[PDB]
């Protein structure tokens, strides 16, 4: 049977429409099968599976089937194995699926597609054991073993097929699927770790010391000298230094330090804008710094959209405002920025110069605590990051635990011991101000415990109390129960409560520290593909790299690059090899193990029993 | 026989020779600076770091005691730990001070001040140092003071902390007390805690390397301790003018016999791996599995044959 002949594009269709009518696709075929009519032979046509894909992947599956609406019937496809993957994948057939894998040509795009799919599928799934079976459809763990043998095999042919666009997938890079599929498991694996530090570096040598980077980094001169090794490949003289001064100044580890060199900058500026240098409002005049602070954070700002919005020249405007703002570090800048406009807007008036100026002292926090988001790329912190946000959790059932506490004991002793005070601001303070602090070793006697309460000039007028003459005189009618309240509650929180606090976090440390790995490195991945299209210039500076693009567009990718037909084909040939020799190797150890060899001695043995009985039973009779 | 420069290069590699050196440097620049009047103190402060530095060598020096030694490893893979935590605590520590700073005294010219309110009090909040008397509004005193930039600086009068919002501030020092007090501190004892269960191990093995080339060390070191040490000295240096139990060279039949015994044990170890190969589950399976089917086949030509007859 040849699947290039025996499956057309009409052929696929009826597969297509002869679906079981008891699996999730049926439903789903069914609802755009509604929509189209409600819009406006074969039960579904190729309109409702283009829909489905579309929901599933929105960018992969494009013209497969709306290019020539509908292509003809009797024409073959063009790539049969990959519908063939496809239609079994969208119904939960996962051996059928596996089989069209092993036998498609491109097997790394068509597993990161499979396992997207199928971790998209498993939130629709009715049946529970569907859901499960769904759940574990190790279609990235067959990526991420194809890869390794190809980066085995070759390491040189493994980069060019992960930034190759897949003729298969419409010109997708295996990369661009990976995060399509969000493989964190895939972009930790070692080869394409590697790749990223090939990217990270540039034009150096990925075994360039750190030391010696940023010594050259500080005195720029030395980019010249032969203190860093480079990759390989009086005008002319003048062309070469310039070369080598773009390839330094273009990597983006260059880049990133120069950031964070001038985001440190930028925070010494603030600061000093904001301690020394803040001056009465314009009709004095805001400082020179402080105007210099202003165009710096415009030039963040103008970095900031280039990056969200101009990156990308096709796709919905609100598609991509949603994007920007699902990310809460997105979200943490664009309350900075609104503090940093209000604060502006209230410190050019004078009757809220304090408002503004305390906005201004609110939003140097904000900007410090980006400055962790800045460091996330760093090898040794970023999963240091990925840890703390996860240990949120535990943070916050420690909240729950102790704020129900302190409410209880706030209230009790405030009751017992101030019970006359009709001050709201003091009522809450000494219910919950005092009880936090005490986790925090302070513990003021002086106001719980009768013996250390001083000899005060306290009164216990209401009307003195509330014009705030002379403190309240707290109450001493049962203060062996204060006193023992305040034991219980300190035993409590400082030895319980921290003490399990403590605990949960080295658990939660325990159980996530492997996981926090790899989604860093998942990460990394975003972040070196960030850096590769950012501007070499860090900021104020950056806005004459905005202007420049600016005007080149006017006027007129290492990585997800276009090969030649032949070095792609080639490329696919070795795939589709590498792949036959990992199956193989998966047969053969299946077959070399001791389960396996068990069970043919086991039939062997009944076998060579029986002929021997038979042989004995002839052997008797003569 | 080695190389002046290579051997002080080997000298300047090791971290606890940077401590000597510094220990030394110390002494002598202490020493000259005391030898004067108008540097007296500063040699007197030189000196007094140098007692420290001593005393750190003294950790050095316990290094090949046994029940110290690993606990000595165990530490010094912990400051990776203790470094990351420290740029946690930096960063937000930076956040905070300078928040409050300016939010608290926007009026403050002194940049020693400056530094000391944005730093050195948030530091001192981790250790339960917490002074709400110039933080919180209703616990600051009624001290005598001023909001004049030149009585400011001059230091005649404390300068007056702003109150404008100081819930914002009481809000924040709270934030940050929750922060650094728990969360910090809890993920550094968490951190602790992984790193100590997954370093002992190879910290004892580390330990038993350094403690090889520590009692080498010591095997040539003169019997007397210093300051009496000149007298070794002296007499070394006499003998040497006037002129092994580790690496020791043995006689040529001892030599020959050592190393026959060393082949016939060598010999041995390897027909032992080999026996202990083939008793192995795995390939008692297979050799079962392969005359099976030898005996398979063959029984089934003499079944042929037979009926054949
Ligand atoms: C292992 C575990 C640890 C926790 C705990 O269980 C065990 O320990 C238990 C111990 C217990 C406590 C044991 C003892 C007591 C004392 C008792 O008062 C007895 C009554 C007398 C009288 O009526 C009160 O006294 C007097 O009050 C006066 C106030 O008008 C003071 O006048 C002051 O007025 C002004 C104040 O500046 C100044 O002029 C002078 O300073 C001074 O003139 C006197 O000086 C003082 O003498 C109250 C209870 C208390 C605190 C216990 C509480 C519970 C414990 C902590 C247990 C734990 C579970
Ligand atoms: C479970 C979790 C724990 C943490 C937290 O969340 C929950 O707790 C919350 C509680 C909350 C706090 C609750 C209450 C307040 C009070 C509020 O002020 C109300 C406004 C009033 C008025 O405008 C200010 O008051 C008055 O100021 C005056 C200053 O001029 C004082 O004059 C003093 O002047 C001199 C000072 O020596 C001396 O002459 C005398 O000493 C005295 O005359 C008055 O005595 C005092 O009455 C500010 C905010 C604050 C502190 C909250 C902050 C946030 C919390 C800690 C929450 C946590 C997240
Ligand atoms: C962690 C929560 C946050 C929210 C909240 O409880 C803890 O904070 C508390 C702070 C309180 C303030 C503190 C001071 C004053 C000044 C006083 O003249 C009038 C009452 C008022 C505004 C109080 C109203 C109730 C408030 C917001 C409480 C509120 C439930
Ligand atoms: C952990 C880092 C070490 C380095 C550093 O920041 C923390 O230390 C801080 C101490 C500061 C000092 C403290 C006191 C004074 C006295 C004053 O009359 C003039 C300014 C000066 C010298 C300050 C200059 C800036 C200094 C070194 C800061 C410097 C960034
Ligand atoms: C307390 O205040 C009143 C106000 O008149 C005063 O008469 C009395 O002497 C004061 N006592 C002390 C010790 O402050
Ligand atoms: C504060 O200092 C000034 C200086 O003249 C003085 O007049 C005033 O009485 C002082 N007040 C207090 C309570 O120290």
């Amino acid at each position: 049977v040849n699947i290039k002949q025996f499956l057309t594009y009409g052929r696929l269709q009826e597969l297509y429409c002869s679906v079981s009518e008891k699996n999730l696709l049926h439903t789903l075929l069914l609802k755009k099968n509604q929509e189209r009519q409600a819009q406006l032979k074969f039960r579904f046509t190729f309109h409702e599976v283009s829909k489905v894909l579309k929901d599933f992947l929105d960018d992969t599956c494009k013209g497969f089937y709306q290019k020539l609406n509908l292509p003809d019937m009797d024409r073959r496809c063009e790539h049969p194995w990959r519908d063939l993957f496809l239609w079994a994948i969208l119904q939960n057939r996962q051996e059928m699926a596996n089989y069209f894998w092993a036998m498609g040509p491109e097997a790394v795009a068509a597993a990161l597609v499979g396992c997207k799919i199928m971790k998209e599928m498993a939130h629709l799934a009715t049946e529970a054991e569907s859901a499960r079976s769904m759940k574990n459809a190790k279609y990235e763990q067959f990526a991420m073993d194809l890869f390794s043998e190809c980066y085995s095999n070759s390491e040189d042919r493994a980069y060019s097929l992960l930034v190759r666009k897949t003729c298969c997938w419409s010109k997708a890079t295996v990369l661009n699927i990976a995060t399509l599929a969000e493989a964190k498991c895939f972009f930790a694996h070692d080869g394409v770790q590697a790749l990223l530090t090939k990217v990270w570096w540039g034009a150096m040598r990925t075994d360039t010391s750190i030391s010696r980077l940023v010594l050259t980094f500080f005195i720029p001169p030395l980019v010249w000298t032969s203190l860093i090794k480079f990759n390989p490949e009086s005008a002319t003289f003048i062309r070469v230094v310039l070369r080598r001064w773009n390839r330094f100044w273009s990597a983006p580890v260059t880049v990133f330090m120069g950031n964070v060199i001038m985001y440190f900058a930028f925070l010494i500026l603030f600061s000093y804008v904001l301690l020394l240098d803040f001056r009465p409002p314009p009709p004095y005049g805001p400082s020179a710094a402080e105007i210099i602070l202003y165009f710096w954070v415009f030039t963040l700002v103008l970095e900031e959209i280039r990056q969200s919005f101009f990156t990308d020249e096709d796709m919905s405007i609100l598609k991509k405002m949603k994007l920007y703002v699902e990310d809460n570090w997105n979200k943490c800048d664009m309350v900075a920025i609104s503090l940093f406009v209000v604060g502006l807007s209230c410190r050019m008036a004078m009757s809220t110069y304090e408002a503004g100026r305390t906005v201004l002292a609110l939003d140097f926090m904000v900007f410090t605590l980006r400055l962790i988001h800045i460091f996330a790329i760093h090898k040794q912190l970023g999963p240091k990051i990925i840890i703390v946000e996860r240990m949120i959790k535990d943070v916050f059932f420690f909240l729950f635990f102790l704020s129900v506490w302190l409410i209880a004991y706030g209230v009790t002793t405030q009751a017992l011991l101030h019970p006359n005070d009709p001050r709201i601001d003091w009522v809450f303070r000494r219910a919950l101000y005092r009880p936090y602090l005490h986790i925090f070793g302070q513990i003021p006697l002086e106001e719980i415990d009768a013996a250390k309460m001083p000899d005060d000039n306290c009164t216990t007028d209401v009307q003195e109390i509330i014009l705030g003459t002379l403190p309240p005189c707290p109450n001493i009618y049962a203060n062996w129960l204060v006193i023992l309240l305040l034991v219980i509650y300190l035993l409590v929180t400082n030895v319980l409560l921290l003490n399990l606090l403590i605990a949960m976090f080295s658990y939660t440390f325990q159980v996530v520290q492997e996981n926090a790995d790899i989604f860093w490195k998942f990460q990394r991945y975003n972040l070196i593909v960030e850096y590769h299209s950012r501007p070499a210039l860090a900021p104020p500076f950056i806005i004459i790299s905005h202007i420049t693009q600016a005007l080149l567009s006017f006027i007129k990718d290492l990585l997800e690059r276009e090969l030649p037909s032949g070095l792609d084909q080639k490329l696919m040939t070795w795939e589709t090899v590498q792949k036959e020799n990992y199956l193989a190797k998966l047969e053969h150890e299946h077959r070399e193990s001791s389960g396996e060899r068990l069970r043919y001695t086991s039939s062997k043995v009944q076998t060579l029993l029986r002929m021997v009985g038979g042989f004995k039973d002839q052997e008797k009779r003569m």
